[PDB]
């Protein structure tokens, strides 16, 4: 952390969060969201960092280079250590990534590696050669070198994310997976875990090794798991809680504006609200269906009447303010929402849908007071624009996502943060083989227009191809978009070095402070 000159400091440097929900796990190799990557922050440090704004900084590595962009050298800092002493070496992260691109991990984030196109990721992947043959080598104990099987000029840029965080390979094998008990786990982020109470609370402590240790200021941070955006704002107010998970509720949105107007933060967030379509499950494998969903649900009442909290009304996946996006808005979405719903019911009856034998499906999302009240509101449209009947069911966060890889759903709320500041970062979750499509959408158009995008060595034509591939994905309806998120939260006054500036929100509980209050 950096306190400016002149703060004082709060004797106890401690700090609650609300983090949602229930991990799905403490193993950088097995998550997948937000409140996981939350605390694997803390605990699990890569390549590089975002720093207190965002941009990528040095992590363990503190200089690197690249050939052509196809060769990436990182030089790692000498004192990088894990909790228990031990240096953290290239070794550590030729096993760590050989270990996520391994199919028997099972890792949501193994097509993390063919985002970065590391050399020979589609054949491990496929079980066609073993995980120790992908393109990663330890030149030196301080020296991780990658190769690529193309140039990827933004490749830097993915390596903040936990999927690519060093994981300790003797805990891993002797432990298995209770490796990430507060007994077994070491960590080589700023803070090491003490406690971990499932459904209650974690409690991670400063670590004393962590290279960067002296600048840490918090000692101790709190985890909880409240899924409920009322009980987390009431909390807050409490005195509980220094910081709400990014959730805000409908219910008291609006009087907090008015009430606490300096603590209520709302900035850029690079992350698109849809409705996820299982596209492999009739009746949604038929575009006719998807386009009516999409057409029928009207976004400026979810936005500007139901939720209104700032979000902005989506016609696509990516969102437009991503760096590199240049996306052609639709012409559906320009038309009023009449002429939307004459042409979803004109689809959904063309598809064999009548009062009789009307279209009737599942409506999952994970546990959530916001949640509910959008999909009841979601419901409510469809029943009246569309004829369309939904049963709402609600499922704990880890189940929610092991549900939608699983495809055993219809239709799923949804939310994709970007992982990096480039379109790919979406865009590639919609490729047929990525670990990350829990769409089930398999196109082989939009396949090949992504795959060109590394074909060619320019940035415009390269954002006319994303563009290109968000048309063949609204041209197919993959998704029901709703809206580009704003990143609403709480955090107390007392709260300092939150600037609200990073579109990712990639914070580090290290580069915080309590200011005496």
């Amino acid at each position: 952390a950096d306190v400016p000159a002149g703060v004082q400091l709060a004797d106890k440097q401690t700090l609650v969060r609300n983090n949602g929900s229930e991990v799905q796990s403490l193993d950088p190799h097995k998550i997948e969201g937000v409140p996981e990557s939350n605390v694997s922050r803390d605990l699990f440090e890569g390549l590089l960092i975002s720093d207190v704004e965002g941009h990528p900084s040095p992590g363990v590595a503190e200089k690197w280079e690249n050939k052509d962009f196809k060769v990436w050298t990182f030089h790692l800092r000498e004192n990088a250590k894990w909790s228990d002493g031990t240096p953290v070496t290239a070794h550590d992260f030729v096993y760590s990534w050989q270990r996520l691109a391994d199919p028997n991990t099972a890792s949501p984030y193994a097509s993390y590696l063919q985002y970065g196109h590391i050399a020979n990721i589609d054949d491990i992947i496929a079980g066609k050669k073993p995980a120790t043959d992908l393109g990663v080598k330890a030149l030196d104990d301080h020296t991780f070198e990658v190769t690529l099987s193309e140039p990827v000029p933004y490749f830097y840029k993915l390596l903040v994310h936990p999927s690519v965080s060093p994981v300790p390979k003797s805990a891993v094998e002797k432990f298995g997976d209770k490796w990430t008990q507060p007994a077994n786990i070491v960590t080589n982020g700023a803070y090491k875990l003490k406690n971990w109470v499932v459904n209650e609370r974690i409690v991670l402590e400063r670590n004393p090794q962590y290279w960067d240790n002296a600048k840490t200021v918090i000692n101790q941070v709190t985890y909880l798991p409240i899924s409920s955006e009322v009980t987390d704002v009431n909390r807050y107010r409490s005195g509980e809680i220094d910081m709400t998970y990014n959730n805000m509720p409908i219910e008291l949105f609006q009087k907090l504006k008015k009430e606490i107007p300096n603590e209520v933060r709302v900035d850029p967030y690079l992350c698109t609200y849809y409705y996820e379509i299982n596209n492999q499950k009739a009746p949604f494998n038929d575009v006719r269906v998807r386009t009516a969903l999409k057409l029928a649900l009207d976004r400026d009442i979810i936005v500007n009447k139901v939720k209104n909290q700032g979000d902005l009304p989506a016609y696509s996946y990516t969102p437009p303010y991503t760096d590199g996006a240049k996306l052609v808005e639709p012409e559906w979405f320009k038309w009023s929402q009449q002429k939307r719903n004459e042409e979803a019911k004109k689809l959904l009856a063309e598809a064999g849908f009548t009062a009789d034998k009307p279209l009737t499906f599942d409506l999952l999302y994970n546990t959530s007071d916001l949640h509910k009240k959008l999909a009841i509101a979601v419901a409510s449209i469809w029943k009246k624009n569309l004829g369309v009947n939904v049963n709402l069911e609600n499922q704990e966060w880890k189940t929610f996502l092991d549900t939608r890889h699983q495809g055993t759903f219809d239709v799923a709320r949804a939310g994709w943060c970007a992982d990096y500041n480039e379109p790919t970062s979406f865009l590639n979750t919609m490729l047929s083989d990525s670990s990350n499509n829990t769409a089930h959408y398999k196109s082989p158009a939009f396949d090949k227009l992504i795959a060109d995008t590394l074909k060619v060595a320019d940035d415009t034509q390269r954002s006319e191809l994303y563009a290109k591939a968000e048309q063949q994905l609204d041209k197919d309806s993959a998704i029901v978009p709703v809206y580009y998120y704003v990143n609403a939260r709480l955090v107390k006054p007392w709260v300092g070095g939150y600037t609200g500036k990073d579109p990712l929100d990639n914070i580090y509980v290290k580069n915080l402070y309590i200011i005496k209050h």
